[PDB]
């Protein structure tokens, strides 16, 4: 199914050493994993998941 991130519209690079897996999905980030609750986005400066 090719790992993707559980955002909308995010798919950066997960890795399983450190996969977040958050109510039985995978993200990119702490951040994805919890809708982004400190309101920092994801490492990637070129993202646009939540934003838009
Ligand atoms: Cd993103
Ligand atoms: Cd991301
Ligand atoms: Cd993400
Ligand atoms: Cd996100």
């Amino acid at each position: 199914n090719e790992l993707r991130c559980g955002c909308p519209d995010c798919h950066c690079k997960v890795d399983p050493e450190r996969v977040f897996n958050h109510d039985g999905e995978a993200y990119c980030s702490q951040a994805c994993a919890e809708q982004h609750p400190n309101g920092e986005p994801c490492p990637a400066p070129d993202c646009h998941c939540e934003r838009s």
